[PDB]
């Protein structure tokens, strides 16, 4: 079955950088939309990025455009979130999330355990 595991969270300075990794098991990346969703206690979850293999587009939340960048290592089946210019409001648990690429949902059906990012 689809399984995801995030890593790389921690405490980072204001305006700093951090690179999260999501390792996968059970599928090839090109069959799925994949990306990142975050949730801070007290707020509903917020999509951060989502990648579609139908045309290779990555969608980003307006709040992170230009600061956060998604990438994949297709051979290693691992995806990444490169965060730059971190702000205190970026503090949240970050999940990598995926859906089978059939047009009905996107970065929704499966998620990992999450990794905490805390910005001072």
């Amino acid at each position: 079955d689809v399984q995801l595991q995030e890593s790389g969270g921690g405490l980072v300075q204001p305006g700093g950088s951090l690179r999260l990794s999501c390792a996968t098991s059970g599928f090839t990346l090109d069959d799925y939309t994949i990306g990142w969703v975050r949730q801070a206690p007290g707020k509903e979850h917020e999509g951060v990025s989502c990648f579609s293999p139908s045309d290779g587009t990555t969608y980003y939340a307006d709040s992170v455009k230009g600061r956060f960048t998604f990438s994949r290592d297709n051979a290693k089946n691992t995806v990444y979130l490169q965060m730059n210019s971190l702000k205190p409001e970026d503090t949240a648990v970050y999940y990598c999330a995926a859906s089978f690429a059939d047009g009905s949902s996107w970065c929704y059906d499966y998620w990992g355990q999450g990794t905490q990012v805390t910005v001072s």
